[PDB]
């Protein structure tokens, strides 16, 4: 069929994904701008990727048009047209760490976070990250391309002019670097490091619910065996159980009646005086009822919420791997396996515009995950 008519329906496509990348993500960075309840670190680096996607919008997307007419160019320009969403990818590789990251120190570390992580030293990480994607992403400019051996019959057929070369991808990009050196060591390396990093956060946080409700359940169980004690050293077994329970829990103002009453049920229990020792132990279930259950309930609440935020991060670096692997699979057939036919040209657009269409899901995840996000959303768009 006549190349325009296929090249219609792709170019159709791209500038669609292109409008709604755009829109989408400036809403985000909308939603960042004017609540404070959305201006934190974490956030600081989803604009970072929101501004990688506007890019992708604005500049990787009329690049990949361009690209696929096979213009004759001059081959470095052509390269530079080539490799800039390598940059955009790389610095949302980088983005979706640095979250995998945050996450995981404002579960390990709850104390330190605040101090650890702040906005300044974020935008400086930002910066680093955005100098060092351009710097993957543009290696082939710094000489490995396949400049050196141009096509020059494809060039020629298409009349290009003295030095210049028909402007295509897998002509002018090595795959090697595609390859070895972008998938394998700045793409599938750094997600298989999230992947590590969130199993650490759930696990972290599982181990915290699970430590939650152990102390709940030995500051009960030791209740009763205080109950049914029968001589001053039982109940003094279990009551110093209880108050090295009681000082742990703290950690990770009611408390000072606890530990406070705790000893009092101690002291008690050391003159010998069981029966008002069990009394003074009783009146636990008080300071337990009014105290330790909001405690309990309250430090749960905050665990789940911080499983459902990593969870949401997770979902959107677990889409970008779900958007990208597909070319990347490509690439590797067509770099290890030169015995079989290359994919079809209808097969490379459509991983094309997987990986492209990576750029537009990520506000509505936002929206559908993050009530903050929701409600900002529903204020700018009513307004
Ligand atoms: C800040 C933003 C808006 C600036 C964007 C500038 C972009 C579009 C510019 C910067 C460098 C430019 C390239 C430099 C050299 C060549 C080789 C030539 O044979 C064809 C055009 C081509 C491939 C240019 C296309 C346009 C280009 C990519
Ligand atoms: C999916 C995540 C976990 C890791 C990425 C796995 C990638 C690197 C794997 C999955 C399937 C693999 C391909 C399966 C089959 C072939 C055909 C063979 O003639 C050359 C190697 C090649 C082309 C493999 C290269 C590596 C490959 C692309
Ligand atoms: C869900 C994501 C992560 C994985 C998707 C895997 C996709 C990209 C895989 C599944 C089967 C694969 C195809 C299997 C066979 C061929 C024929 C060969 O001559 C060229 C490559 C080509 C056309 C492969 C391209 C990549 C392919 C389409
Ligand atoms: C690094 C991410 N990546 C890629 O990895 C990539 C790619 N285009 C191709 C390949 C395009 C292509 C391959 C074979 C063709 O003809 C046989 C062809 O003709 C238009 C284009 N590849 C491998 N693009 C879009 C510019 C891309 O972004
Ligand atoms: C070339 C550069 C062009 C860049 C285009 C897209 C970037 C737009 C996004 C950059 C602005 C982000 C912003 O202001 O929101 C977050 C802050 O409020 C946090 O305090
Ligand atoms: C995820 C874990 C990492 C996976 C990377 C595996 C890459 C393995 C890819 C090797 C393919 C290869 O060498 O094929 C043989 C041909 O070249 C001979 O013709
Ligand atoms: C070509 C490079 C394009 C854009 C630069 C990236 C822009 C990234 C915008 C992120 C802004 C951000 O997170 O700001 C941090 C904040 O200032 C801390 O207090
Ligand atoms: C901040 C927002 C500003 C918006 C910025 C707009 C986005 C850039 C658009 C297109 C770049 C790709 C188009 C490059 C086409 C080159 C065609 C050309 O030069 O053709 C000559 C021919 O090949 C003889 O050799
Ligand atoms: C999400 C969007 C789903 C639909 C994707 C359709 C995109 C591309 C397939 C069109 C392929 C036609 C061949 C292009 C001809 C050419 O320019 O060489
Ligand atoms: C993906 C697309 C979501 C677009 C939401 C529509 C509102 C856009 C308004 C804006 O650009 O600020
Ligand atoms: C194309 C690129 C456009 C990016 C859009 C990003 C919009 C978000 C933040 C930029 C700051 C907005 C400046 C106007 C502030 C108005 C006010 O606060 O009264
Ligand atoms: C945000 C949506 C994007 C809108 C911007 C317009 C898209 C531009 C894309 C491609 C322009 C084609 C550039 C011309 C290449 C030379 C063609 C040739 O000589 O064969
Ligand atoms: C900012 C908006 C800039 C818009 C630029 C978009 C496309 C430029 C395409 C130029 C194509 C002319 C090539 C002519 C030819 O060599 O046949
Ligand atoms: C590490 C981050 C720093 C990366 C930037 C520093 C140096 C790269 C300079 C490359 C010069 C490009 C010219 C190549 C050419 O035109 O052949
Ligand atoms: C190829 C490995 C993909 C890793 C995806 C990371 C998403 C985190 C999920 C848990
Ligand atoms: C529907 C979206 C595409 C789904 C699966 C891609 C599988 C690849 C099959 C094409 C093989 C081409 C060939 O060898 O002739
Ligand atoms: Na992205």
């Amino acid at each position: 069929a006549p190349p325009i008519m296929g090249s219609s329906v792709y170019i159709t496509v791209e500038l669609a994904i292109a409008v709604l990348a755009i829109l989408g993500n400036v809403l985000v960075c909308w939603a960042v701008w004017l609540n404070s309840n959305l201006q934190n670190v974490t956030n600081y680096f989803v604009v970072s990727l929101a501004a990688a996607d506007i890019l992708v919008g604005v500049l990787a997307i009329p690049f990949a048009i361009t690209i696929s007419t096979g213009f004759c160019a001059a081959c470095h320009g052509c390269l530079f047209i080539a490799c800039f969403v390598l940059v955009l990818a790389q610095s949302s590789i980088f983005s979706l760490l640095a979250i995998a990251i945050d996450r995981y120190i404002a579960i390990a570390i709850p104390l330190r976070y605040n101090g650890l992580v702040t906005g300044t030293r974020a935008a400086g990480i930002i910066a680093i990250c955005w100098v060092l994607s351009f710097a993957i992403g543009l290696t082939p400019m710094l000489g490995w391309n396949n400049c050196g051996q141009p096509k020059e019959g494809k060039a020629h057929s298409q009349g290009c002019g003295e030095g210049q070369v028909a402007c295509l991808f897998e002509d002018v990009v090595p795959m090697n670097y595609m390859v070895y050196f972008n998938f394998f060591a700045c793409v599938l390396v750094p997600l298989l490091l999230m992947l590590g990093v969130y199993l650490r956060i759930f696990a972290a946080a599982r181990r915290q619910l699970a430590d939650l409700e152990d102390n709940w359940e030995t500051l009960n169980d030791n209740l009763k065996v205080i109950e049914k004690a029968d001589n001053a050293a039982q109940v003094k077994d279990a009551l110093t159980k209880m108050r090295a329970a009681a000082l742990d829990a703290q950690k990770a103002h009611g408390f000072d009646i606890l530990v406070g009453q705790i000893d009092d049920a101690l002291k008690l229990a050391n003159e010998g005086k069981v029966k008002e020792a069990q009394a003074a132990a009783e009146q636990l279930k008080t300071t337990r009822n009014a105290y330790i259950q909001k405690y309990l309930e309250r430090a749960r609440s905050t665990l789940q919420k911080e499983v459902h935020a990593a969870k949401s991060a997770a979902i959107i670096a677990g889409l970008f791997a779900l958007c990208w692997l597909p070319l990347h699979i490509i690439n590797c057939f067509t770099f290890f396996c030169p015995d079989c036919s290359h994919a079809p040209l209808w097969l490379m657009y459509l991983a094309i515009v997987l990986a492209h269409t990576n750029s537009v899901v990520n506000p509505f995840i936002y929206a559908y995950r993050i009530r903050e996000f929701r409600q900002t959303f529903r204020k700018i768009i009513r307004s």
